[PDB]
């Protein structure tokens, strides 16, 4: 790489894995659309198997960008509106407190109040349906934003099915094999488990455990360099081939809500660029309720943005940003959910320097 590129990421990172005591690393900076490659520590401690390029880590929420560009194909192909009722596809959703709302609320945590996790206890299709309808909001559609995995993860189930398709066949045919993230997956084929790194969690080694609506919400597992793809393809939706996929990735990219200086896409969130690393700033707080503006009609993918998604897992925290109008992103992949202001900082840090 680049002396400059090296020497920045090699001074930021080191210190990130000391002080956040980081099992295992990966990074990719795209720099003027090519992707440059770091790899540091451990997979596997107990087997001492070294992260590499190759080496697959749970995305936790990144996911949900997957799931926002999938979302955004299936408008393209005029299969869903995200201004149509949630009952529209799923009209055994017959509880009055779905009155309103729309999949643009369920993509956008802006339903009134979806809670984060879906509780354990609920698996089967009969189970979900039993606990859609009996949540209660706390709030009228479109008022307050409160991110969730119960909120997305209904999006991406019910934007896939006038397709017929799986969650996972929809991804794999309309997403990943277009992309050629050949090494990016809901569920890991026994073949690459030698690649799975473990999650560390207390010190000790964890998977994310299988739950419902997990595919949707924060189930992808990818390597430094599928998701470095992922970067270019979203910095340059242009250069896309298959039309539909090209304008649903430019969907993910618009601004439908305006939270302080945040703006919420498809999976997404957003900021105007220039931005300082305090108002890009947190997983400290469990719940966090915001008032939120609509932005009407949404603002198209704006190039001078600062894009970005954290991700974590119980033993897994990643983090990807960039900005279309510079044609530069980063993708950090760690084996340890750190805190995410760290992981802001040291992004902002390498990003700056590149400018
Ligand atoms: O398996 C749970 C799964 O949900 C996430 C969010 O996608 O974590 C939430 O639930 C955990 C278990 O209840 C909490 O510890 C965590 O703080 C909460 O965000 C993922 O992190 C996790 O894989």
């Amino acid at each position: 790489a680049p002396q400059q590129i090296n020497d920045i990421v090699h001074r930021t990172i080191t210190p990130l894995i000391e002080q956040q005591k980081i099992p295992g690393m990966a990074v990719a900076v795209i720099y003027q659309g090519k992707p440059y490659y770091f790899t540091w520590g451990y997979a596997d401690i107990a087997k001492k198997q070294p992260v590499t390029q190759q080496t697959l880590f749970e995305l936790g929420g990144v996911s949900k960008t997957f799931t926002g560009v999938l979302g955004g194909d299936a408008i393209a192909r005029g299969e869903i509106k995200l201004s149509d009722p949630t009952t529209k596809y799923w009209p055994e959703l017959t509880a009055k407190q779905w009155n309103g709302i729309t999949l643009l609320h369920l993509a956008t945590y802006t339903a009134g109040g979806l809670p984060l996790q879906v509780p354990d206890e609920v698996k089967s299709s009969s189970d979900l349906l039993r606990f859609y309808q009996n949540w209660q909001p706390a709030w009228a559609p479109g008022t307050q934003r409160l991110y969730a995995n119960s909120s997305i993860g209904l999006f991406g189930a019910l934007a896939v099915k006038p397709s017929g398709l799986s969650f996972e066949q929809a991804m794999q045919t309309r997403v990943f094999q277009p992309l050629k993230l050949n090494h990016t997956w809901i569920n890991v084929p026994p073949a690459e488990e030698k690649n799975y790194a473990w999650g560390y969690r207390e010190g000790k080694a964890v998977h994310v455990s299988p739950g419902a609506l997990d595919a949707e919400a924060y189930g992808v597992k990818s390597t430094i360099e599928d998701m470095a793809r992922w970067v270019q393809s979203n910095l340059k939706p242009l250069d896309i081939n298959e039309k539909t996929l090209q304008q649903g990735i430019q969907l993910a990219q618009s601004r439908y809500w305006q939270t302080g200086d945040m703006y919420q896409g498809l999976g997404w969130e957003m900021l105007d660029w220039p931005v300082n690393p305090d108002s890009i700033i947190d997983n400290k707080i469990a719940l966090a309720a915001r008032p939120v503006k609509a932005i009407t009609p949404p603002t198209p993918a704006v190039r001078a943005s600062w894009v970005h998604k954290t991700g974590a897992t119980g033993g897994f925290g990643s983090y990807v940003a960039f900005i279309p109008e510079k044609e530069l992103g980063i993708v950090m992949l760690a084996n340890k959910n750190y805190p995410n202001p760290a992981r802001v900082d040291a992004a902002w840090q390498i990003l700056n320097a590149l400018q």
